[PDB]
């Protein structure tokens, strides 16, 4: 009986001689009622850990499997969920271990590479599906993608990453790895060296298992303290929304979006002919033509093929829900917000055969949010009367009546609104209009615009002055998502509550959507700026349309109480429409 080969029957390699197998009796309660006790075999460390985190564990093999283990799940309310995988990309990797930590019990470790009987996993699958049991997870998007891809259904998550990230209020970019969070909230130092280990082999190291186990045990204590701190800072609503938003996000990343390679290769050759022809003719008109076609070609039409899945013609971007200052979503590899906002281009993004796109956008949601949080009477009443805010401003500036307002007046009004709402003076207003709107506006005119604007929009005036006076650094949204600035900045101060509230609305809408989109097996594809794209079988065209609008209007209703939003919708076969 060699040391190393001591536990091959359990797929363990005793490297350090730091492990013992033991068989002891535990205090359970039968499936019927009577408090039954059961004998279990578990592994414990020889050298006692300096910490109080559970370091013993059960291991589940196709070999030794005691159904009584599942009785530990009976009548739990929360558990610590963790998994160890072969790599990072789900489509190309496999789940190695599924660890579940239950209070006052050694960690249950499902050895996936040595399990072929479905019966075993029945216990696990039950837990994961139980809407009434909270699964504590560190970085839940990752683990949830893997499980959902391996057809494990999961619901009710509490993400310690989300909790820690929110509690930080966006004043640090790093320090949200598990060991960091533990050293902060529990003042315990975990061994992170076993992250770099190999989990692809069919035999597991002696120390890798202890690492895995502990990395789940701590989720219980961590959950308690983080729950407490979240409640203290009044972040329950935000934290809850984000946790519930994990699953929708996974839906977007797993579904992906399909590309029509015909318009792609064709358009590539076309812009190639334009770049060559313009290079011949050329070698201000010339510069802008060449640079534009050069970027659209090389900085888009040439990069996109790299992200296509060679087999599915699908792009599976990665969404981030808390790597932004405002709180909005952000995508990468590829960054969907950097795709040209042009019909000719976006028309290459299509639904699947028997499916179709439904696309919904918010209209002037930012200006409405401003009206709400400001409680600006004129804006709120005009909105309730279904009068456009640009028209409203035009009326105030020109002193004309709506029947006498013309397109040029509305254009000037757009400049005045988008400029002055977020805190420009008349000089910056002149430059802003003259630049983005092409208006040869004089300084005297712009000064009139300023005075008139804040003469009538007295709520807005109060908002600006109060901010400018207090010069605070702490700011919140309507979900009470908080942030702390490094230094005071007027424009950013005014901008955060608006953009952050938009992020809250969109995210909650995705949650409601993901819930109400199951009866028709609908898929959520994309969320960009203030628009959402879902994909449904052409059968449920009208039904899905109603569902989408319902989710977005309901979400806006949750946060805004004296303004009503407007959701424009289109049923399209292309992103460009
Ligand atoms: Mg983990």
């Amino acid at each position: 009986d060699e040391i190393t080969k001591k536990y091959i029957k359990d797929n363990i390699i005793n490297v350090d001689d730091n492990i013992i197998k033991k068989k002891d009796i535990f205090k359970l309660k039968n499936e019927n009622n009577e408090i039954t006790e059961c004998a279990f075999e578990y592994f414990e460390s020889k050298k006692k850990f300096d910490d109080d985190i559970e370091s013993r564990f059960f291991i589940i093999n196709d070999n030794n499997y005691n159904e009584n283990i599942n009785l530990i799940y009976k009548d739990i309310k929360y558990c610590g969920l963790n998994i160890q995988t072969t790599g990072l990309e789900v489509f190309d990797e496999n789940i190695r271990l599924i660890q579940i930590a239950v209070e006052n019990y050694p960690v249950i470790i499902y050895d996936m590479f040595n399990i072929n009987k479905k019966d075993i996993l029945d216990g696990l699958r039950k837990v994961l599906e139980n809407k009434n049991i909270i699964k504590i997870i560190q970085n839940g998007k990752f683990d949830a993608k893997f499980l959902l891809h391996n057809n494990f259904k999961i619901e009710n998550i509490f993400d310690t990453y989300i909790a820690s990230k929110l509690l930080d209020k966006n004043k640090n970019m790093y320090g949200f790895k598990l060991n960091n969070i533990v050293e902060k909230y529990l003042n315990v130092i975990l061994d992170k060296q076993q992250q770099n280990s190999v989990w692809n082999n069919s035999l597991l190291n002696n120390n890798q298992l202890f690492y895995a186990a502990r990395d789940s045990s701590c989720l219980l204590k961590l959950y308690k303290k983080l729950k407490e701190e979240i409640k203290k800072e009044n972040l329950h609503i935000v934290n809850d929304i984000e946790n519930k938003c994990i699953l929708p996000i996974c839906d977007m990343e797993l579904n992906g979006i399909k590309v029509d390679l015909e318009n792609l290769q064709k358009s590539t050759n076309e812009i190639l002919n334009e770049l060559n022809i313009e290079k011949d003719n050329l070698k201000i008109i010339s510069l802008r033509n060449y640079r534009r076609l050069y970027k659209l070609y090389s900085a888009f039409y040439l990069k996109l093929p790299l992200h296509i899945n060679t087999k599915t013609n699908k792009i599976h971007t990665t969404f981030n829900q808390l790597k932004t200052f405002s709180g909005r979503f952000s995508s990468e590899k590829p960054n969907l917000q950097q795709i040209p906002r042009q019909k000719n281009i976006r028309e290459i993004f299509i639904p699947n055969d028997n499916n179709i796109f439904i696309i919904a956008d918010f209209k002037q949601i930012e200006l409405k949010i401003a009206a709400e949080i400001t409680n600006d009477e004129i804006m709120l009443k005009a909105y309730n009367n279904n009068i456009d805010l640009h028209t409203l401003t035009a009326s105030i500036i020109t002193k004309k009546n709506i029947p006498d307002i013309n397109k040029e007046d509305r254009h000037i009004a757009k400049a005045i609104n988008f400029g002055l709402i977020y805190g420009m003076n008349y000089v910056n207003l002149k430059n802003y209009a003259n630049t983005y709107y092409g208006l040869n506006m004089s300084l005297d005119q712009c000064l009139y615009f300023y005075n008139s604007f804040f003469e009538h929009y007295k709520g807005i005036y109060k908002w600006h002055n109060q901010v400018k006076q207090k010069r605070a650094l702490q700011y919140s949204t309507l979900s009470n998502r908080k942030v702390i600035f490094p230094y005071f900045s007027f424009t950013k101060a005014l901008n955060y509550p608006v953009q952050g509230t938009c992020a809250d609305i969109l995210k909650l809408a995705l949650v409601d959507l993901y819930d109400n989109l199951k009866d028709i097996n609908g898929k959520i594809i994309l969320c960009v700026h203030d628009e959402i794209i879902i994909e449904v079988n052409k059968k449920f065209q009208e039904e899905a349309l109603k569902i989408l609008v319902q989710s977005m209007e309901n979400s806006a209703s949750y946060f805004l109480k004296k303004v009503k939003c407007e959701v424009s919708v289109k049923i399209a076969e292309n992103w460009g429409s």
